[PDB]
């Protein structure tokens, strides 16, 4: 544990690690005495001063203060504390005949402490090799063999000032095959070939037509100068395309299927996305170039199919884990101009070949792998490379080229410099009269950039000297005149005169207009001779006759020198000589010195050998492959080189790779394995891996994965590594950056001192570094281009160009690494900086300049202001900006970038958990206009959690901003384990500072916490479990209890707590484990319950998967044993539970299901007559608002036992806890027994496995995740363990089937784990065809919404053995299938609320870990896969239980107004009276930091309590939900308020359908009004689920209104509901939604109703046909007997005939009819008399006391009976479609419809076949009125009866 100074852990030592050589280990490091002997006898005589001390330690301290010379405290402290520990931890491990009296000695000697203590816890031979000795010396010519051979036919003229050594054309070839006709092609790919002006293959693409088109080979075609590369490869792609395209469907699946095309230069790489992008358009394929300029733009990626990109960018993607999702869908890979293998770009191609045949793994499918190439010797090796058969080897020569290309070599003979410029421009001249005297154009290369413009003037001169007619025209009538009309010159730069003479300019730098209109000029015939860069040999493909090559000797800035030109730009540019149509010939000539000669010649003329560069980078390429896990001991990269093209060609050619023995090797084994540790241990001491050479083991660090991650070059790397201070300031970043490997030659010139010094001097950055210092030229160079600067030296600016190119990477690398480190200053600075090199700009100057479309006039403005930036953005209005740029017209303009600039609005606090961790809570609002032109599809964030100095960071994250983010704040909030220092210490502030990744001053910190805080006091300790091997069914007293348990023998734990439940009865808490067994504690309570004949009892449980079961269970058990009714309750129905309650000895309810009805304990009888209750799980009281309510609950029965005197018992069961002691108090429990153990006190043995991977924090799992899962799955398989794995949802369920599959399906392990032929029958139980295939190869699934048969059928299997693999969905942590062994694949589940990935909580990956229990003896196994920012969390928590705190504090508007409703709070007071009874209270005192608390104090608690009720009565009193008598002062519910707390709604909910409701609102409002109800957040919006809301949009009619956003659930819901209304076919996500949906919507379309009905609004009769359609699943718009279970529209249209519509019809219908109807089977059949012979039909009679004389305004009462046909035996509704119980209740309904106001309401139960109602009026205004009394059911259609009749007002 490395540290700066002592630590807790470095300090104290266990006996276990004291090994028998510790002491002087640890003395001779840490004093620093690297001479054994001297620490040798220094550690004696400590142990002796030790040991013969018999006085103290502070005399020990002394002597050790003496013996270690009064310095190294530290370790005389580590000598003090671990005194006796070392002294005999020493001792005890020299032997064990030591051993045996030392711990006698020990002991007697008082030591049995640390005893107690103690017992509570390759044959390698290293070569050395030089790197340099084995890279090529001969450095640019790799001529092997001088000897070159000519084709007879050549020759040599001798001239004064060269010699021309000159080649004819070659010859046409005599192919004895026919070639394909375009026609003769299949007729899917006929479009994939133009029109052709021949129509046909030419004879290289016919040879190699079979093996590239009709078989799928892997292959290498070397072909000469211009091959048409591109029909090649379209002939390969057509076939990659085959095995994809559907049988007789006309249509090509563009899933799971990618393609890859690799080429040299970028310009190439866009040419042929060109090239591929509409000439496959037919096929509906979309092309790309891989943006591998943006590591964010490959996530989006995924939608084309046609990759072409650079080698580089494809290594990075390849390289980058993260990308691995998608590798396996390639299969085919194209490389073009492979011969590169010999450039210093082919290490890379061979790390890309490497690692295809490399990491294969589960693959097993190779790509197609077809190169593309030159012809050059070593062809042979290539193939062996890249796995190319003789089947597809081919190799042309010059004969084939499709134009025959003559050759002439110009050889300078010049000593002179300047000379020399003659001898070529007058070859040049010669050549370039030759040719166009001849009749043809011809196109020239120049060596750099303006050179083309210069050479252009050199020879416009020289014709104007002579001739200039041979480039004036071809006829003066037809072609001067466009020379001087149209192709006479508008475009801007000197080529005025220039193109008038016939000649061309093609120069890199050109605008695109003048180089579009000037190419065009060359090739319209026009121009006569065309001089460019060399970028036209890659890009643009403009042919000509004759190409001329001058120059040759070009600059390097890599190596700060020249080298001759490159083969392949040489190739390349003889890649435009001839036209294969109108020429017969084409020709190629060149200037060069005589020094070069045969050189150029080896390279045209198939001499040039192909040779491995690999070595150069091979430190490089294998550190990579280490980061991957790919490496982790040597013979691993040994087989890794064996997929090389060095390998081979070493293997080919020993004696030119300088390798000693082959003889011996002959396989290269011990070479490659020397070459492995060789640069494995440069990686070694660079500090990139850890290495332990001995032992053969290989551990990637930071430094690696940064280096492989961001393609840094090692030595870079190991600069930044080691010159980089954690106090490093802006001035020596800069040097830093410079000392870099990328600019190891960069020579400083004494040409470029001069102009150099000129800036040196000026510099706005100092620079210690002299003049004449490459350091001192980088630094300025850079600082330059941040200002960018003009050179004239070409010297100059190539270098600074270089410079400007990988300083990004460069600088990012840097970033990342200060990052990593905890460096603040650093990074801070840094970002800024990178942001300075891709902006051109400084921290200084305004970022208006950064937008491309920005005012000029403006900025300057700005920068010379001295005003602060930031003081711009608040001006809110057009004028106030026109005023600060001091213009009117741009002012208009700016004002909408001012406001589309990126900004953001931040706060947070901090939330002190326990002593040792500190949760931050952050809440930020994005603020501007989402311009997608500049701002692109993202906005990435840098947020920073610091300290007070802003030195050291302690925690980062990146925040990524999408466009439907901004406007809509959200908040954030993370863990951070508190500092040791700051813990013990309060520190006054930390600093959270958010800035953009890219855009300038949008930076914006806060700090956080501050104001002062108490840190919970640690923990006390838990109550460890004496001896017990005890408690049996014999100790209770009914034998009859005894056949209840079974087993004999009660679980250990379990045990324990027995005398306090089954015999006393005290208040009770028990906290154990989840999986110990408290489901069976529960039962006792219950038993002592009864044998004492007590009375009702109430179980709570959130959980209603285990209510549900327990129903089932308890019932067949103790129903029977001592006369008891056992039943569960549905919250749906209150009325129904109730009833229930009543009618029950015991009952199972969930917290809020019974919560419903103690909310009004006040007049329910039923309540108070409680006396035993059990709280099963009640460690969800702090999960949310329904552990808030759960809260509530307890509360309340602990204040109804107060209130009432009769004292209630509680039986608390729970998992493992912290303080559990506020949890007694707060229950009053009696203290002697609130047991409460820790998590590690399991019955059984459970071992947990953790492991952390990087980069998944923001996503739901990765590749290497799912890999290890499935590893760890079929090893623990293999041992007949079966294993149960979590996933995040079913999609993940049946990718991970798939992965199953394809995974067993290529290993050993592979098997059903039972026959593969008695299993076949069940497959026949396809009620899902979901689970076919994968269930058939031996993988479990299971999921919510699954049908019961599947569910039986798929568990029951699994129990049964017949796969071990099982796969759960998350949802379904409810359906606990124990097992042996649990894996958990991420621990990240997307939630469209909070717009991101939402982590796993404790309790549920604990309710998870609880299915283990290995088979007996075996250890119970957990393996959790997850990220790095969450497995200390973790493991931090699930050892050490999280505090349970109260939720409470979010709802008390509910409660109070609850509370307030039943009269009970009726003063302020009374609020703080009650709140004394919560848990809330009891833990508010005990954290007060956690909950907001002003004062630490416990006055600062009550001011809290007494300021947050204040509050919330005046939020109640606002909204109308409460009156506040004034004066004490005396509150009395109000009707919103009354109708919340009646039905059980949120506050906000109410108070939205109010301000939303009215007179005015109609059917479709009131559905959207419903849908916004804040009791629907609870339900789910998947990642991408609005596509299907969309999809649904369009086949339902109301549409949702357009002006709120459609991401929000209220969408989902409004869109589901009328899917429930129209009866629509659903997915298996959305019914589920929708069952959730349905769940809670009863008490509130109630609620709205109410609301409507209160203010006297008749539209609460629309309000009600909404709830009928809610209760039978249809819209009331349709035929009376669609709402009846079954009725298919075959019956539907039946009824039609028999002239049939109401429900009465068909129960009044004749037997010998239903058989003719009625098809339905059996239990339908029954369904449709449960439904039709429960259809009620009433009899409507009012009865006016008296209908004449009423009082105007007074209120007049009116009786109202109502009768039934027959006494209903059940208000039971039938509804196949609602899938709940339910009461048929009834609204009577007296208003006016003219007037559209109702007069009076009365929601009632018609349970007597007879009764009647009073209901009272105010009498309306004088004159006569037309009165309407409705009486409607809310539970079924078209029972409803009306009557009307008139009235007479005074």
């Amino acid at each position: 544990k490395l540290s700066d100074s002592k630590t807790s852990n470095i300090e104290s030592v266990p006996i276990y690690s004291i090994d028998e050589f510790f002491l002087q280990r640890k003395l001779r490091s840490e004093l620093g005495y690297k001479d054994t002997s001297v620490i040798q006898d220094l550690s004696e005589k400590i142990l002796n001063d030790i040991e013969t001390l018999e006085h103290n330690p502070v005399a020990l301290e002394q002597k050790l203060v003496d013996l270690l010379k009064f310095e190294n405290i530290s370790l005389a402290e580590f000598i003090l504390k671990n005194r006796s520990t070392i002294f005999w931890g020493i001792r005890l491990a020299k032997s064990t005949e030591n051993e045996i009296p030392n711990l006698i000695e020990k002991m007697v000697a008082k030591g049995l402490n640390d005893l107690v203590e103690q017992y509570k816890f390759n044959p390698a031979i290293p070569p050395v090799i030089d790197l340099e000795k084995i890279k090529f010396d001969e450095s640019s010519k790799l001529m092997t063999v001088t000897k070159v051979s000519l084709p007879e036919g050549s020759f040599k003229r001798v001239k004064p000032q060269y010699d021309e050594i000159h080649i004819p054309a070659p010859s046409k070839p005599v192919i004895d095959y026919e070639l394909k006709e375009i026609t003769s092609l299949p007729d899917w790919c006929q479009e994939a070939f133009p029109s052709s002006e021949t129509t046909s293959l030419n004879p290289i693409q016919s040879k190699v037509f079979h093996a590239a088109f009709e078989g799928d080979s892997n292959m290498l075609i070397c072909a000469p100068t211009g091959s048409g590369k591109t029909n090649i490869a379209l002939l390969t792609v057509l076939k990659a395309l085959s095995h994809h395209y559907n049988p007789k469907t006309k249509k090509l699946n563009l899933s799971a299927f990618k393609i890859v095309y690799i080429a040299p230069l970028k310009a190439l790489v866009q040419e042929q996305v060109r090239e591929f992008q509409r000439r496959l358009a037919f096929l509906g394929i979309k092309v790309a170039e891989l943006t591998g300029d943006s590591r964010l733009s490959r996530k989006q990626i995924d939608e084309t199919q046609v990759l072409v990109s650079t080698p580089e960018k494809w290594d990075i993607t390849t390289r980058n884990s993260n990308n691995l999702a998608i590798v396996e869908l390639v299969r085919l890979l194209i490389i073009d101009e492979i011969h590169l293998l010999h450039d210093d770009r082919g290490p890379v191609l061979e790390s890309i070949v490497a690692r295809t045949f490399w990491a294969s793994k589960y693959g097993q499918e190779y790509p197609r792998i077809i190169g593309l190439s030159a012809t050059l010797p070593n062809y042979e090796d290539v193939g062996r490379f890249l796995r190319v058969p003789k089947e597809g080897l081919f190799y042309f020569d010059s004969s084939f080229r499709p134009c025959p290309l003559s050759q002439q070599f110009c050889g300078i003979k010049e000593r002179n410099s300047l000379k020399k410029l003659k001898a070529m421009n007058d070859a040049c001249y010669e050549k370039v009269l030759e040719s166009i005297n001849e009749g043809n154009q011809i196109i020239v290369f120049v060596h750099s950039r303006k050179e083309t413009s210069r050479t252009a003037t050199w020879l416009k001169n020289k014709f104007a000297e002579e001739n200039i007619t041979h480039k004036l025209t071809k006829n003066d009538a037809g072609s001067k005149q466009i020379l001087k009309t149209e192709a006479a010159n508008v475009l801007d730069p000197s080529l005025r005169k220039l193109i008038e003479s016939g000649i061309g300019t093609h120069h890199a730098g050109l605008t695109r207009s003048d180089r579009s209109l000037s190419e065009d000029l060359f090739a319209d015939g026009l121009l006569q001779v065309l001089v460019c860069t060399a970028t036209l040999a890659w890009g643009v493909n403009l042919p000509a006759h004759t190409v001329i090559i001058k120059g040759t000797d070009v600059y390097s800035p890599e190596k700060g020198s020249w080298e001759q030109l490159s083969p392949q730009d040489v190739l390349q540019m003889l890649g435009r000589a001839g036209r294969p149509r109108y020429d017969t010939f084409g020709e190629g000539i060149i200037i060069t010195d005589q020094s070069n000669v045969q050189y150029y010649l080896s390279v045209l003329n198939q001499q040039l050998p192909i040779e491995s560069q690999f070595v150069s980078k091979l430190v490089d390429n294998l550190n990579a492959e280490v980061v991957a896990g790919n490496i982790k001991c040597r013979n691993d990269a040994v087989n890794w080189l064996a997929y090389t093209y060095l390998y081979v060609r070493m293997l080919a050619s020993p004696m030119l790779y300088k390798v000693p023995d082959i003889s011996s090797d002959g396989q290269l084994k011990k070479f490659r394995e020397s070459l492995v540790h060789s640069a494995l241990c440069i990686l070694k001491e660079q500090e990139l891996v850890l290495y332990d050479a001995e032992n053969d083991v290989i551990e990637a660090t930071d430094l690696g994965n940064i280096a492989s991650s961001f393609y840094i070059n090692h030595a870079s790397m190991d600069v930044y590594n080691r010159e980089l201070d954690e106090h490093t300031t802006q001035i020596d970043l800069f040097r830093i950056f410079s000392m870099s490997e990328e600019f190891k030659y960069v020579s400083v010139r004494y040409e470029e001192k001069r102009e150099l010094k000129q800036l040196l001097e000026k510099a706005p950055i100092p620079i210690r570094e002299d003049i004449d210092d490459p350091l001192a030229k980088v630094n300025v160079l850079l600082q330059s281009y941040f200002s960018q600067l003009k050179f004239e030296g070409f010297a100059l600016n190539s270098d600074i160009v270089f410079i400007h190119q990988n300083a990004g990477r460069l600088l990012r690398a840097m970033f990342e690494i200060c990052l990593k480190r905890g460096w603040g200053h650093p990074t801070r600075m840094l970002l800024n900086l990178c942001k300075s090199a891709t902006t051109k700009m400084w921290p200084t100057n305004c970022p208006l300049r950064q937008f491309k479309t920005c005012p000029v006039e403006v900025i300057k403005r700005l920068e010379a202001s001295t005003v602060p930036w930031g003081d711009y953005l608040q001006l809110e209005t057009p004028a106030e900006v026109g005023r600060a740029i001091r213009s009117e017209k741009y002012g208009k303009q700016v004002y909408d970038l001012l406001k589309r600039f990126p900004k953001m609005s931040v706060t947070c606090n901090a939330q002190p958990i326990t002593r040792s961790v500190m949760r931050f809570n952050i809440e930020i609002i994005a603020d501007w206009i989402w311009d997608m032109n500049v701002h692109g599809s993202l906005e990435p964030f840098l947020l920073m959690l610091e300290d007070t100095d802003g030195d050291s960071i302690l925690y980062y994250d990146v925040l990524f901003i999408t466009p439907d983010i901004v406007g809509h704040e959200f908040t954030l909030s993370f863990t951070y384990e508190l500092k040791q220092h700051n813990q013990n210490n309060l520190p006054p502030n930390f600093f959270l500072t958010l800035i953009s990744e890219n855009w300038w001053h949008s930076e914006f910190e806060i700090p956080v916490s501050f104001n002062g805080f108490k840190l919970p006091k640690k923990f006390p300790p838990p109550t460890p479990l004496l001896e017990n091997i005890s408690i049996s069914t014999s100790e209770l007293g009914n034998d009859d209890f005894s056949e209840v348990f079974e087993f004999k023998t009660f679980n250990k734990i379990q045990s324990q707590v027995f005398e306090s439940l089954y015999n006393s009865n005290d208040s009770v808490f028990v906290g154990s484990g989840k999986g110990t067994g408290k489901t069976a504690m529960a039962e006792l309570a219950l038993l002592n319950h009864w044998r004492q004949n007590k009375g009702r009892a109430v179980y709570i449980n959130p959980s209603g998967e285990k209510i549900d079961f327990l129903l089932s269970d308890w019932n067949k058990r103790f129903s029977h044993l001592a006369g008891g009714k056992i039943i569960n309750k549905l919250g749906n129905d209150p009325s129904l539970n109730l009833k229930l309650l009543a009618k029950s000895h015991v009952l199972l309810a969930t917290p809020v299901q019974f919560e419903l009805l103690s909310r009004r304990w006040r007049q329910r009888k039923n309540i108070q007559s409680l006396e035993l209750m059990i709280y099963d799980d009640a460690h969800e009281i702090s999960q949310g608002v329904y552990g808030a309510v759960y809260e509530t609950l307890i509360s309340r029965m602990i204040f109804i036992a107060t209130q009432l005197e009769k004292k209630i018992r509680f039986v608390c069961l729970s998992n493992c806890l912290a303080n559990a002691r506020d949890f007694g108090e707060w229950a009053g429990m009696t203290k002697s027994n609130i047991y409460n153990f820790s998590p590690s006190e399991r019955i059984e043995p459970l071992e947990i496995n953790i492991q952390s991977f990087k980069d998944v924090e923001h996503i739901s799992f990765n590749f290497s995740m799912l890999q290890m899962a499935f590893e760890a799955s079929a090893a623990a398989a293999g041992n007949r363990n079966s294993s149960s794995v979590f996933l995040p949802s079913r999609k993940d369920c049946m990718e991970v089937a798939s992965a199953f599959m394809k995974f067993s399906k290529a290993i050993e392990w592979d098997m059903l784990n039972v026959e593969e032929e008695q299993i076949v029958p069940y497959i026949e139980k396809l009620t899902d065809g979901h689970l076919r295939a994968p269930l058939k190869h031996g993988v479990g699934i299971l999921y919510k919404g699954m049908a019961s048969n599947d569910e039986r059928i798929v568990k029951r299997l699994y129990e049964y053995g017949a796969v071990s693999v099982l796969l759960i969905s998350k949802d379904c942590s409810a359906f606990a299938c124990k097992t042996d062994e649990v894996i958990i694949l991420g621990t990240n589940l997307y939630d469209g609320a909070e717009h991101k990935y939402m982590p796993y909580t404790i309790n549920e990956l604990l309710e998870m870990v609880g299915l283990a229990s290995g088979n007996d003896s075996m250890a119970g196994k957990v393996l959790i896969l997850t990220s790095h920012n969450m497995k200390a969390y973790y493991k931090k928590f699930l050892i050490e239980p999280l505090p349970t705190e109260s939720y409470l504090q979010y709802i008390i508007h509910d409660t109070l107004n609850n509370e307030i409703a039943n009269s009970i709070i009726q003063s302020k007071q009374d609020c703080v009276d009650w709140f004394t009874y919560s848990y809330f209270y009891r833990r508010i005192h005990v954290n007060p930091s956690y909950y907001g608390v002003r004062d630490t104090s416990p006055h600062g608690i009550s001011v809290f309590l007494s300021n947050l009720v204040e509050t919330c009565l005046n939020d109640l009193v606002e909204s109308s939900f409460i009156e506040i008598d004034d004066t004490t002062e005396i509150i009395s519910t109000l009707s919103n308020g009354l109708i919340a707390s009646h039905y059980g709604v949120s506050f906000f909910t109410i108070q939205s359908f109010v301000s939303s409701l009215s007179n005015t609102s109609t059917l479709k409002n009131m559905l959207y009004v419903l849908s916004t109800a804040v009791e629907f957040e609870s339900v789910p919006l998947r990642k991408g689920d609005r596509a299907l809301l969309v999809k649904l949009s369009k086949r339902l009619p109301l549409r949702f209104p357009e002006h709120t956003s459609s991401g929000s659930v209220s969408f989902k819901v409004f869109l589901l509901l009328q899917a429930y209304f129209s009866r629509l076919e659903l997915p298996v996500d959305f019914q589920n939604d929708l069952k959730d949906i349905l769940e809670k919507v009863v008490p509130l379309i109630n609620v709205v109703v109410d609301i409507l009905s209160a203010n006297g609004y008749l539209n609460a009769t629309t309000a009600m046909d909404l709830a009928q359609m809610l209760i039978q699943g249809v819209w009331d718009v349709d035929n009376p007997l669609r709402q009846i279970p079954h009725f298919n529209n075959k019956i539907l249209e039946k009824c039609k005939e028999i002239n049939v519509e109401t429900v009465y019809d068909i129960m009044a219908l004749e037997d010998e009819e239903r058989d003719e109807i009625l098809t339905l089977t059996d239990s339908q059949l029954a369904q449709v008399a449960a439904f039709v012979n429960n259809y009620p039909n009433v009899e409507l009679t009012y009865s006016l006391n008296n209908s004449d004389s009423l009082i105007s305004g007074v209120k007049q009462k009116i009786t109202i009976q109502l009768t039934r046909d027959v006494e209903p035996e059940n208000l039971q509704v039938t509804s196949e479609k609602y899938p709940f119980d339910k009461l048929e209740s009834w609204w009577l309904v007296l208003g006016e419809v003219s007037k559209k106001e109702l007069y009076a309401i009365k929601k009632v139960t018609l349970n007597k076949e007879t009764q009647q109602y009073e209901l009272e009026f105010d009498t309306p205004t004088s004159g006569k009125h037309n009165l309407t009394i409705w009486c409607v059911c809310d539970s079924y259609l078209d029972a409803d009866k009306e009557l009307s009749f008139e009235i007479n007002v005074k």
